[PDB]
């Protein structure tokens, strides 16, 4: 099978025309700028562009689609998908309260964030007063989508869980859609299936294959977590950016709300998750990535240091506990770098450390696995660390392009998160 993935992220796009039976691939990408007052009309361009840049021998193979975007961006658009207004983005929080929201969801939902899409419509229903029941709401990648199959009110309940949508029991709950918001809800797939087919005009136009399927999407927190390959339970992918980002994939929904943890349906599973402030970010603000490496070349993870850190970039944390007093501590400092790079090294794993075990407390499938992305993968010496500290087996994950996550999502779906 030859499939096409899309990734749309904060500051660009990637493409991934990924053909699973040799394998071979292309990648191409494109950036966005910084700022623009029509992010659509930039984001329907970079779809053109990033199907353009990619080579005809391969576009008349391809036969799959999906879309990944940034989760809680969305749009309000009409009954053709054109936007009435500009777009909320996944960071702008809404000025409402939350207080209006409680007879829509479960007290512990997701979608109780000043960020979340529920939120965004439910301030968006106070500008304009009285939403047309003729419109609707989409996601990044749902609208994205739409350009490509013009399917509309089409979403995956990666996307639709923010907005409101219960996955544990394949809804959004009847007091929401006896609401003045629920005709501007769209019907929610399971990531993977075939929405239907692309549009002829389209097909034509890019030299793609009129017979092509353009499938229900995701996120790109989950497209990456996808590019790895993992599907059994226990098994966990832990990104070690700028800031450390644990997903672990269990048998079961876990959630607090105090954390910011919560649970998307993945198949017959469900990836929980977590994320903390503490991060490589911590790390370059003593040391460039220049003697960081000379530094961590000379540390014998098996001995202790006797340091006790806590690797805050700043006032506040987040996950696991939640505390937004708590300041860094990272002293005492000796002289000697080494050390102190060691005592660092140490505190972030404290932090994954607590974290896994935090999300086992929850409820989550013991862990079994680690699968390492970011930049902190490629550091041994904190793999040492880490697995000294947890003690699993811990590996550098093969793939970690969200947009290679987001072709296995096209080619195989969710078919292997099961146990059949």
């Amino acid at each position: 099978v030859v499939a096409l993935g899309l990734d749309f992220g904060t500051s660009g796009a990637r493409a991934i025309a990924c053909d699973f039976d040799s394998d071979r691939s292309v990648s191409v990408s494109v950036t966005f700028p910084k700022t623009s007052q029509n992010w659509p009309q930039v984001w329907r361009e970079a779809l053109w562009q990033l199907l353009t840049q990619i080579p005809a021998d391969w576009r008349s193979r391809i036969e799959r689609i999906a879309i990944d975007g940034t989760s809680g961006t969305v749009l309000l658009c009409d009954r053709e998908g054109q936007p009435q207004t500009e777009p909320l983005l996944y960071n702008q929080a809404c000025p409402i309260d939350l207080a209006d929201l409680a007879d829509w969801v479960p007290a512990d939902h997701a979608a109780l964030s000043s960020t979340s899409s529920l939120a965004k419509l439910w301030f968006w229903q106070q500008q304009f007063g009285a939403l047309p029941p003729d419109w609707q709401i989409l996601a990044q990648a749902d609208w994205l989508s739409l350009q490509l199959h013009g399917c509309s009110q089409q979403s995956d309940y990666h996307n639709a869980l923010k907005l409101g949508y219960s996955p544990d029991r394949e809804r959004f709950s009847k007091n929401l859609l006896d609401s003045e918001l629920g005709a501007l809800l769209p019907v929610v797939h399971e990531p993977g299936v075939a929405i239907g087919p692309i549009l002829p005009a389209i097909a034509q136009e890019f030299g793609l294959s009129p017979d092509c399927q353009i499938c229900a999407g995701t996120t790109a927190s989950i497209a990456a977590f996808l590019a790895s390959g993992a599907h059994q339970p226990g098994e966990a992918v832990t990104s070690l950016g700028s800031t450390i980002v644990l997903k672990l994939l269990s048998q079961v929904a876990v959630s607090d709300r105090l954390t910011g943890v919560y649970s998307h349906k993945l198949g017959g599973y469900w990836l929980t998750g977590g994320a903390s402030n503490c991060g490589g970010a911590t790390l370059r603000q003593f040391f460039p990535d220049t003697e960081l490496e000379s530094l961590s070349c000379q540390i014998d993870p098996t001995k202790k240091s006797g340091l006790d850190y806590y690797p805050l970039p700043s006032r506040g944390e987040r996950f696991p506990i939640a505390d937004p007093d708590r300041l860094p501590q990272l002293e005492p400092r000796p002289e000697n770098p080494v050390q102190f790079l060691q005592g660092l090294l140490e505190g972030l794993t404290q932090v994954e450390t607590l974290g896994y075990q935090r999300l086992q407390d929850l409820g989550a499938t013991p862990l079994k696995r680690i699968w390492t992305a970011g930049g902190g993968a490629k550091n041994a010496v904190w793999q040492q660390l880490r697995q000294q500290a947890i003690g699993v087996p811990i590996a550098i994950a093969p793939n970690t392009e969200a947009a290679f996550g987001t072709a296995r999502l096209a080619a195989f779906g969710l078919a292997a998160f099961h146990s059949a």
